[PDB]
């Protein structure tokens, strides 16, 4: 009765997400600097670094080799590094596995000393030992919500609360991630050694209070419409389909501090809100291909949102149908945009937390 | 690669189709627990880890991994973190086995409150977790498995089982292939436990008389692929191409890192049993006389086990519908044939306790 977003299309994912990439690259820094200074833990006992919502982990070699490398000029090179890359069950750690074995940036062949492993279970729970975790690290996951909140109104544009007329609807999900945020503060808090560090970047809403993406939300909507209307789409399908996304403002970030700063043993030593730059816009006032424009704008919403609103479909998840709907919504996505490319606002926020 | 390497486990069916290798691993689960009651534990926040060495999809290391949970719990607090490292290759079906962990009443997930999971996916045939780390390690029905079709191995002309083979070179070649592959499962399994760590292994084993075993289901299966081929479901070229590498060891290949002094790579066997598990496939059969069940469950069991590795040898993906057509048709070849003359077979199988100094 919970329902759940579905994981990343693993068959994509790796080759559409350059745009997370380029948003989470200054929370790579404040993970090495993170690294440098640590409490680490005692004697030959392996150094743990967490990676909360790994997907196919082509992401995360970056993020871990600034950690692993800072590491190795602090401890012997024969200790061992333990890095446990987390998920949902329904994630493809076979795609993580392939990528840790076969993709040369792999820790695995630059570290002799490194080990990996995975956890299939939500991070709104437990999922690793108490005090374990010198160097917790999770990107562009946290926005999504344990599950579309109990009761909520159906969202009438689908793609995203933020845009909804709904006063309900944007409450019901506020609360929700709100509920979300403290449970994964609390198990990070338990998870983390004594004075260990966890670096956060997710999805926010900027100073006015604004989601971003504005182009992307309105080509996507449309291009829903166009399906239902060309009768490629049932009304009933398209009712359901709900994106359980929400970005956060700065002060839902402080929300579980507030009463002095503290939360669970954790603190916010560093926040930062920030609009990533926008690299698609960029290539485009460079080469001026707007197709090029289209398909990696569409590509990216594709790989991340696509297999939540294929749920919504009567047939199975495995069906010759939702291919055939995912790859028509990729391409009515890539015409619309391709069109009339414009700069879109990305706005993340990224946050150092300690345990004391 | 032009290194060829076996099928995981079918993991839709695995879990249905393993009671087999459920009931045969039960007299090692005995030895597991009592390696529990004595091993040394690491320091600090560190957890206790359990490794299980070949998961497949989880279901028959429920319980093994309680039963070492459960000693534990009689020796440390309860709030004590304990870790169970799930091991397997990387095209696993790990989705199914964190299901299991999370969906089976059975989960030690959902009797201790302070155990915890991960999964490593990454062939065993390499060092797979920290060294010094592993207070218990766990392999039931795993090791038989080669690392790889032996590289210029003559093709086996009955494609099963090469213990059935007529070809000298190809029985040598996945005799040598097991050989250095159980060395290097040691030698890993050695730097991995903590010294005084136990593992304990369950395998295939050759019998007394150094008989494979199996032998009903041997003749069912041959003759089930030739079967496929004269109706035209199978490719001649497709059926040349088909090995499973399997290899079931006997009592003196076993010990053979260790001799003659008893030690290798710091791990010595502490104790080493050959048996046959019970048939119980053919004991409900004495009881109930359905055949069709006698013939269903066997070919269920060989169909979750092999079909995949067979299936890997077909011109089509073996993710293409022609891939699970030949897989549900040589089950029901099987099933009918074992069906028309139901008959006792061996299981001969090796639990071993491993010893770090
Ligand atoms: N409750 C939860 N527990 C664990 N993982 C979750 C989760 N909710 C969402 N995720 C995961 O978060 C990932 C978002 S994609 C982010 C991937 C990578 N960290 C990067 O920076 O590109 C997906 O794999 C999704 O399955
Ligand atoms: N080199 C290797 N490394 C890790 N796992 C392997 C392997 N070769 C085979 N296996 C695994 O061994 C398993 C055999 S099935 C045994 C499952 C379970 N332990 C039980 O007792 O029923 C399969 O999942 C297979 O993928
Ligand atoms: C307006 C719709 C744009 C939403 C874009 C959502 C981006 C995903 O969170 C990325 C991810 O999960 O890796
Ligand atoms: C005659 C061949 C019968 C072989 C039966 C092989 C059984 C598999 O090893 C079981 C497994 O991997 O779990």
């Amino acid at each position: 009765v919970v329902v759940r977003p579905a994981p990343m299309e693993s068959a994509t994912y790796s080759q559409s997400s350059r745009l997370q990439a380029a948003g989470l690259s200054p929370a790579i820094t404040l993970f090495e600097k993170a690294a440098q200074t640590v409490p680490l833990p005692d004697a030959p006992q392996p150094v743990v670094i967490a990676d909360y919502g790994v997907a196919t982990g082509h992401n995360s070699l970056k993020p871990m080799m600034a950690a692993i490398n800072a590491l190795r000029r602090r401890i012997r090179e024969d200790r061992a590094i333990m890095v446990a890359h987390t998920d949902v069950p329904d994630n493809d750690f076979t795609a993580l596995f392939r990528t840790l074995a076969d993709d040369p940036d792999s820790y695995l062949h630059h570290d002799s000393a490194s080990f990996a492993s995975a956890v299939g279970r939500s991070f709104y729970t437990q999922i690793l030992p108490s005090n374990t975790v010198s160097l917790g690290w999770s990107s562009w996951a946290i926005q999504w919500l344990s599950r579309i909140p109990a009761g909520a109104p159906e969202l009438t544009d689908h793609v995203q609360v933020a845009y909804s007329k709904d006063e309900r609807a944007r409450a019901a999900y506020a609360h929700q991630a709100a509920t979300d945020w403290q449970d994964f503060l609390a198990f990070r808090g338990r998870e983390l050694c004594p004075g260990g560090r966890l670096v956060v970047l997710t999805m926010a809403l900027d100073e006015h209070g604004h989601f971003g993406y504005r182009p992307m939300n309105d080509a996507l909507v449309a291009a829903l419409n166009d399906q239902v209307r060309d009768g490629l789409l049932r009304p009933e399908e398209l009712r359901r389909m709900a994106i359980p996304v929400v970005a956060r403002a700065e002060k839902d970030l402080r929300a579980p501090f507030a009463p002095r700063g503290w939360f669970e043993g954790l603190t916010i030593e560093q926040l930062d809100v920030f609009n990533a730059e926008d690299r698609f816009w960029a290539a485009f006032q460079s080469d001026g291909d707007a197709e090029s424009f289209g398909a990696q704008w569409a590509g990216f919403a594709r790989a991340a949102l696509f297999p939540t609103l294929a749920a919504a479909l009567d047939c199975g998840t495995g069906d010759p149908r939702a291919t055939a709907f995912i790859e028509q919504l990729e391409a009515s996505v890539a015409d619309r945009l391709a069109s009339q490319p414009e700069p879109m606002r990305i706005p993340l926020a990224s946050l150092v937390l300690a345990k004391r």
